[PDB]
Formats: C-alpha cells, sequence, structure tokens
C-alpha cells in the first residue's frame, strides 16, 4: 500500500534506515518505541471442582434444604434421596464434560518463527520477534518472511501469498515502481508477513514491524472481540417455571380439605400442621414436575458428540456449540486450501499428437513422445521428494514428480541415469531454464518455460520425427491448447528437446534456438478427492453452500464446474461487484450465485452477515488469515488444520487430518444431537405431565390424593435422571440427511414434539388413574400404593419407543443401546428391590405373595405402553 508507489529508496526515506547494517545506535532504542513484531501477546481449565460451575443455572437446591424442616424429629423419616440425585446427576456430567479427553493440541500449534538477518554488520539467525524497522533480512526456501517490507534484491524469486490473500498459485517478486495498482497483494510485489516463499533469493528492507503490517491488519478486524450466544439458548424453562410456580399455586388449594381451607367445622380447629405435610407434597411435585436433569442432559447430549468428532480427526473447542452444524443451511467455503490441497499437481498432458488423455502407466504401454515429455520433465528440476516427502523446491517442480509418480517410474532413477552436463537456471526476466543429458549416450538439449515463450521458440516440433511446424495448424493448435486449457484456467507448460552435436560445451544464454518442441503439461491445484461427495451429501441434504475466494475469476469458474456448484450458465461474481449497489439488491442476488472471487477479506464480512441477516445459519470454513472476519461473523466457523494459526484459533473447528467429509459427519452428528436434546426432554416432560393428571383428576373428585411425598422423590430418581440420560445416547436415526435444516423460527414446541408428548401424557394419566380407582378398594397402602408402582412400570416402559420416533419398539428396535437398556434394568431392579425389600414396604404390608392382582395392575402399565405402540402405527400409517 502506497510503498509499492514510491521506489525502493523513497519508502525508506520516511523509516529512518540505511537498507543495511542499521547498527543498534537505533535498533536498540526505536524498537520499543516502535514496539514489538510479536501480535500474540493478545486473545491468548480450572477445575477445582468444576460441580460448582454447573451450579449456576436454575436449581432446586434451595427448595431441598426446606426438606429438613419437615423430615426432622424422626431417625428413619428423613429422605436425603433428593439431595443426593442431583450431586450424581452433576458427577456423570462433569466427568462427561471432561470427556476423558481435553481439547488437545493447545501445546502442538507453536509458530517459533525465526528469521536470518545482518545485525551490526555481521550474520545471525534473530528471532522474529526483534526485527526493527528498516532491517535488513534474506530469505530462503527454508523458512517465511517474517514482517511486512519492501524488497531489495530481487532475482528468481516467488513467495506462496495465497495463504493471506489467496491465489492458489505464487506471485513472483521483482523490483518495480508501478504506482497504480490497487494494493490487495495480487501485484504489489512487496514482502507480506507470514507467507511462505518458494524458492530463489530474497534480501527486503522491513517497513513495518506492528499489527500495522497486512496480517496485523486483518487481526484489527479480529480485534473486534464479538462475542454472542448459541442459536439453542432460549429457555422454555422459563416459560416452564411459570407454569411450574402456577401449579405451586394451585397445589395450595389442592389440599383444601384442611380446616383453613375448608371453611368448614366437624375438623380441628387449629389448622393441624398439615400445611407441613401439603408443602412437603408441593414441592415434591413440583420438583418432579421441574425437568432440572435437562441442563444436565444439554452437556452429557453435546460432549459425546464433541467425542465423536474426535474420533474422526476433528477436534473441536467450544463445547456448547456442535449442534450448529447440524442446524447450518448454508456453507461459506474459501478455494484456497480449502477445497484445494494447496499442492499444485500436473492434471492433463498434451502433445501435439496428444493421442492419450490418461498418461499409461507402465512404459511399454506408453506413447513415442511420452517419454521424452517426462525425462525433460524429470531432469528439468530443482526439487527432490526425500525418504519422507518433504517436496523442498518449487511447487511446479513437484507436480512433475508427482507425474513421475502416476507412472510408478520414480524421477530419481531418471536423474540418477543423467545426473547433469550443465546448466542455466530460471531467471525471472528470461522465463527458461534448460538443462544438458544424454539420451542414447547423445547429448541432448532439454528446456521448458512458458507457452506463449516457447511458441515464439518452437522451432521444432517432435513426436515421430523431427520437422518444422510450418507455423500454421500446429503452431494454431498450441495456440488453441493453450487457449482452452487458460480457458480451463491451467498453468500450461510446454517443454521442448534440442538435439546438440556431439560434445557440448557449457550452455550459452542463446542455445534455445531450433528447439524441438516435446509437448505441453497442463496443471492445475485440484479440489480434494473428499469435497466431490461433500456435495452430493450436502446437495441432497437442503444445505446450500457458496464459494468465496480471493483467487482470480478464471480459476474460480472452473472449480465449482468440477464441483457441481456453478450454475454453468453465468458469469461468476466479483467482489467489486457488491459495492455498485445497496445491500437489500444484494440480498436479491445473494441467492443466484454461489461463486464470489477477487474478495477482501471484509468483502467476506458482508456476504456473510447478509446470509445471517436473511435468517440462514451459516457457516465459514477456510485457512488463512483472509478467513478470521468471516469465521467469528459466522455464528459457526470451521478452520482448516492446515491453516494458519490465526484461523485456527479463530474459528470452533478444527479438522486435524484435514479432511472434508467430516464436515457432513459433523452435521449428522449435529442433527442426531438436537434430536436426542428433543426427545431425552420429551420423555420426560411427557410422564412428569401424566402425574400432573393423576393429581388433577383427583381434585375434581375430591379423591384420595394418590401419591405420597417420599415416593414422589423416588420416581424423580429413578425415571428423571437416568432414562433421561440413556435417551440421549439415541442410535443414528433413519435418514438423519435428506432433512432440510431445522427451521430456526421453530422452537421445541414443533409438532412432531407436542403432537406427541401431549398424547403421551394422557396416556399415562388414564393409566395412573385406572390404578387408584382399581386401587379404591382399601385406602392406605392399597389405593395409593398400587398407582406408585404403575407409574413406575408405565414411565420406565414407554422409553422404548422414546428412543426413536421413526423406528418401531420392537419392529425395529432392539437391544441396540446398552445405556437404555442398563439404564431400564437399572431402574427396574431398583424398583423390583424397593417394593419387596422386606424392610421398608411402601406397598401394602403383604408384598411379593399377594400378587394376584400386581398383575393386572402391571398389565395396566403395559396397557398404555401398547396403546403408545398404535401410536406408533399411527404414526406409520396415513391416518396422519
Ligand atoms: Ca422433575
Ligand atoms: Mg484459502
Amino acid at each position: 500500500a502506497e510503498i509499492y508507489r514510491k521506489s525502493a529508496a523513497e519508502t525508506f526515506t520516511q523509516l529512518e534506515a540505511t537498507e543495511k547494517g542499521l547498527t543498534t545506535s537505533e535498533v536498540t532504542k526505536r524498537q520499543e518505541k516502535y514496539g514489538f513484531n510479536e501480535l500474540k501477546n493478545k486473545k491468548k481449565d480450572p477445575l477445582w471442582k468444576l460441580f460448582l460451575e454447573t451450579f449456576k443455572d436454575p436449581m432446586v437446591i434451595v427448595l431441598v434444604i426446606a426438606a429438613l424442616v419437615q423430615l426432622v424429629l424422626g431417625e428413619v423419616v428423613e429422605s436425603l434421596i433428593i439431595f443426593l440425585v442431583l450431586i450424581v446427576n452433576s458427577i456423570i456430567s462433569v466427568v462427561q464434560t471432561r470427556k476423558a479427553e481435553s481439547s488437545l493440541d493447545a501445546l502442538r500449534e507453536m509458530s517459533a518463527p525465526v528469521a536470518k538477518v545482518i545485525r551490526d554488520g555481521s550474520k545471525q539467525s534473530i528471532h522474529a520477534r526483534e526485527l526493527v524497522p528498516g532491517d535488513v533480512v534474506i530469505l530462503d526456501a527454508g523458512d517465511f518472511v517474517p514482517a511486512d517490507g519492501r524488497l531489495f534484491e530481487s532475482g528468481s524469486l516467488k513467495i506462496d501469498e495465497g495463504m493471506l490473500t489467496g491465489e492458489s498459485e505464487a506471485v513472483e517478486k521483482y523490483i518495480d515502481t508501478i504506482p497504480d495498482e490497487v494494493g490487495l497483494g495480487d501485484r504489489v510485489n512487496m514482502v507480506f508477513s507470514g507467507s511462505l516463499v518458494v524458492y530463489g533469493r530474497g534480501m527486503f528492507v522491513v517497513t513495518g514491524t506492528a499489527s500495522e503490517t497486512e496480517i496485523g491488519k486483518i487481526a484489527g478486524l479480529l480485534e473486534t472481540a464479538e462475542a454472542k450466544q448459541t442459536p439453542l439458548q432460549r429457555k422454555l424453562e422459563s416459560f416452564s417455571k411459570k407454569l411450574g410456580l402456577g401449579i405451586l399455586a394451585l397445589c395450595v388449594l389442592i389440599f383444601a380439605v384442611e380446616a383453613g381451607r375448608v371453611l368448614l367445622g366437624d375438623n380441628s380447629a387449629d389448622m393441624a400442621t398439615a400445611i407441613l405435610n401439603a408443602f412437603m407434597f408441593a414441592v415434591a411435585v413440583a420438583v418432579a414436575a421441574i425437568p432440572e436433569a435437562l441442563s444436565s442432559i444439554v452437556t452429557i447430549v453435546l460432549a459425546v458428540g464433541t467425542n465423536k468428532m474426535a474420533k474422526q480427526h476433528a477436534i473441536i473447542r467450544k463445547l456448547p456449540a456442535v449442534e450448529t452444524l447440524g442446524s447450518t443451511s448454508v456453507i461459506c467455503t474459501d478455494k484456497t486450501g480449502t477445497l484445494t490441497q494447496n499442492k499444485m499437481t500436473v492434471v492433463d498432458y498434451y502433445l501435439p499428437d496428444g493421442t492419450k488423455e490418461n498418461f499409461p502407466e507402465s512404459p511399454e504401454n506408453w506413447s513415442e513422445g511420452e517419454r521424452r515429455l517426462i525425462h525433460i520433465a524429470v531432469l528439468c528440476n530443482d526439487s527432490n521428494i526425500n525418504s519422507e516427502g518433504k517436496e523442498l523446491g518449487d511447487p511446479t517442480e513437484v507436480a512433475l514428480i508427482a507425474f513421475s509418480n502416476k507412472n510408478n517410474q520414480d524421477y530419481n532413477e531418471i536423474r540418477e541415469k543423467f545426473i547433469r552436463e550443465g546448466e542455466i537456471p530460471f531467471d525471472s526476466d528470461r522465463k527458461l531454464m534448460s538443462t544438458l543429458h544424454t539420451f542414447n549416450e547423445n547429448k541432448a538439449m532439454l528446456t521448458k518455460g512458458g507457452p506463449d515463450v516457447m511458441f515464439a521458440r518452437c522451432s521444432y516440433v517432435f513426436l515421430d520425427g523431427e520437422e518444422k511446424p510450418m507455423t500454421e495448424e500446429i503452431l494454431a493448435k498450441l495456440k488453441e491448447t493453450n487457449e482452452e486449457f487458460s480457458n480451463q484456467a491451467l498453468r500450461v507448460l510446454a517443454y521442448g528437446y534440442k538435439r546438440m552435436p556431439a560434445d557440448t560445451t557449457e550452455l550459452k544464454l542463446e542455445d534455445e534456438q531450433d528447439i524441438v518442441l516435446v509437448g505441453l503439461t497442463a496443471m492445475i491445484d485440484p479440489p480434494r478427492e473428499a469435497v466431490y461427495a461433500s456435495i452430493e451429501e450436502s446437495k441432497k441434504a437442503g444445505i446450500r453452500t457458496v464459494m468465496i475466494t480471493g483467487d482470480h475469476k478464471t480459476t474460480a469458474q472452473a472449480i465449482g464446474r468440477d464441483i457441481g456448484l456453478m450454475d454453468a450458465d453465468d458469469i461468476a461474481l466479483t467482489g467489486q461487484e457488491l459495492d455498485a449497489m445497496p445491500e437489500e439488491e444484494l440480498d436479491k442476488k445473494l441467492e443466484h450465485i454461489a461463486v464470489y472471487a477477487r474478495v477482501s477479506p471484509e468483502n467476506k464480512i458482508r456476504i456473510v452477515k447478509a446470509w445471517q441477516k436473511k435468517g440462514k445459519i451459516t457457516a465459514m470454513t477456510g485457512d488463512g488469515v483472509n478467513d478470521a472476519p468471516a469465521l467469528k461473523q459466522a455464528d459457526i466457523g470451521v478452520a482448516m488444520g492446515s491453516g494458519t494459526d490465526v484461523a485456527k484459533d479463530s474459528a470452533a473447528m478444527i479438522l486435524t487430518d484435514d479432511n472434508f467429509v467430516s464436515i457432513v459427519d459433523a452435521v449428522g452428528v449435529g442433527r442426531t444431537v438436537f434430536d436426542n436434546i428433543k426427545k431425552s426432554i420429551a420423555y420426560l416432560f411427557a410422564g412428569n405431565l401424566g402425574a400432573i393428571i393423576a393429581i388433577l383428576f383427583a381434585l375434581v373428585l375430591d379423591w384420595i390424593n394418590p401419591f405420597t411425598a417420599l415416593q414422589l422423590l423416588f420416581i424423580n430418581l429413578v425415571n428423571d435422571s437416568l432414562p433421561a440420560i440413556a435417551l440421549g445416547m439415541e442410535k443414528a436415526e433413519p435418514d438423519v440427511m435428506k432433512r432440510k435444516p431445522r427451521d430456526i423460527n421453530e422452537g421445541i414446541f414443533a409438532g412432531g414434539t407436542m403432537r406427541a408428548v401431549i398424547s403421551r401424557g394422557v396416556l399415562i394419566g388414564i393409566a395412573v388413574i385406572i390404578s387408584q380407582y382399581i386401587g379404591m378398594q382399601i385406602s392406605p397402602e392399597m389405593s395409593v400404593a398400587m398407582a406408585f408402582t404403575t407409574l413406575i412400570l408405565a414411565r420406565t416402559l414407554q422409553t422404548f419407543a422414546a428412543r426413536s420416533n421413526v423406528q418401531t419398539a420392537f419392529g425395529a428396535g432392539f437391544f441396540s443401546n446398552k445405556y437404555v437398556i442398563g439404564a431400564v434394568l437399572l431402574c427396574f431392579v431398583l424398583y423390583g428391590i424397593t417394593v419387596l425389600p422386606g424392610a421398608r414396604e411402601i406397598f401394602s404390608i403383604p408384598a411379593s405373595f399377594g400378587l394376584h392382582e400386581w398383575s393386572i395392575a402391571a398389565g395396566l402399565a403395559l396397557a398404555a405402553v401398547v396403546m403408545m405402540e398404535i401410536i406408533k402405527v399411527v404414526q406409520n400409517k396415513f391416518f396422519k
């Protein structure tokens, strides 16, 4: 910016320096007033018990204190079960919040940038945190540029600038003083901090050592510190406490028979302490109706979803948001590095004949000119693939070796067969590089370069025999094949094989005369193969996708056509067009275009804001600083595993393997988490209402109260904590995909839940009431005890089809979930122990043998379940 307009000498006039040396007379002083290089002193678990952290949501811990004031004066009377159920619920929550695995990789991402620099006229390797403005620092293909600056020494230099602004192909570097560019960085020819150099030699004056750097300026947009809530943070419990509190208001009128409420004589003049019993039954009813475990359910169902992503090399942070990827509808992407592999690979070879479209593997089934094209493509390289595959050197030569890997013929054998006989390394001004080798013991000249440069020098072409191209019908074919490749946006390279006569001396600068052309190699950064299926899965899932990248438009059109995103009927859209019209018309054209090219990091904010503004939950995936603002403005951010540490820290999802199908897997676990969180609470809410109507029906006819305070705590202990948690582990529901993303305008009150729990609660109420009326034969220990066991049996047995709203409890239901089987078994045996313990016998004193009517009561409980079963048939029938 601007620095480019002035020369390399005028730029340092403002910034005190001599471009060389910079003794400590200023370095030891002005660096402090200038500030330090690093921005990392910005933005960067206690777990003493961490159960207090869970003790901050609306609780019953204050309510349970009132239990002691009534439980005192009796050694066996005291009931601490309500106190101890909640602490156990927190214990499982905190241990499942730990997940036996922390948000690791926190120690993995270490920058530790080092720069080889000249201080006080001496050669050293000073830490990048100590670079001073105006400093003279050399560059090589073993590190990256540590600070923004202006180049002084220029030759055979290009850098991988695409990490911060998004050109897949590297940009060349040379000294220039063109003032009339924009300043994005695609042509400024200025070193931008953090960018990896390709190869060559670099030596530049360090202009900016501060947050003023372009990478630091990107963090200036990150500096806004945008903190928001989670889309599921809306709390229906706030309405539930209103309903629960209202029941308590009616509950003090439930015990209207008391002398203080009956307004009648014939009873004790004093109100007879039954208020405490009424108050005891009131809070016990209230704590039964209160979905206390619902808050604990949220943590457990989310933690396992994060744990499942940990086995897919998709470790994530910010646990409370994993269903967001399940609820998204539009996905923002980022061409460079995010879809492409950030590794240039040759995908199409063309020869003037070019008979074969796929390069044959075994050389025995090759073509005639294919050998020469490979030989020049393996010998005219400056890279090397070591025993691990380090790909040291320029990426284009790595693609040539990658081509040599396709045929299984390693480049090392040919490089060993003909080591070298002298060569002219590539220089920026003359885009050519020629290497001399031996063919059938005869010295041969091999030169490679740009397409049009060779088309000016393609004085011969050989595929079966060397001959003049007559500058027509073959040179035109080179023009049309170069043109279509440019239409495909491929950095096509042309290769030539010249017959050096007999003994060859050193190759002079002008030896590429009468160079016989071999063929053309077309290379382009290809998208990862994982994104092919990831789109067909997303396309059928009703999740729209848009690609945004600051690369050139021609590349943006080529990709997407290979992915299916491009409409193939309209031109792509560029960032400058957004400014041409108001943002409301941008919303109009937002849905009729899916590719955006040449967009600033701020241009990503406006589009991602518009997607959020239209009510669709958006997600941003990318690598590099050119994506950090969009990640935060998106309520869910996905950082590529190979991106800059700025991107990984800013976003909320990391894919260490750099896989892309994990996003679909993260979508699926997010959808299942929402269904589990929408069904686990549906089960407890439905059964809790069944208890309410049981009390309510006894009110209208003033039946004996059908429940006892000690058992309300017990049913809650066994049908509000364990079964709810187990249902949160519900198997992968049938076709969790193929469903359009859940509408964010609808809460848990959607038809799928309310139109089911309402019927579910009524069926419970009918069952328990029948038990009371059947139990009306004897009021004590028969009318009140018989109803308790039916509710416990009915409540814990209807979980069979509360496991899934699609799969039948028996037709498609099995012991698929060991958690629900264990929870069902544990609550069953625990109740079975406590019905015939021989020590307590809340049931009638005759227990475990006077079961002749316990069968019908148990059968009555199953009758509701089988009547609940036909509701499943109703779900699967046409009557819906
Ligand atoms: Ca409860
Ligand atoms: Mg990128």
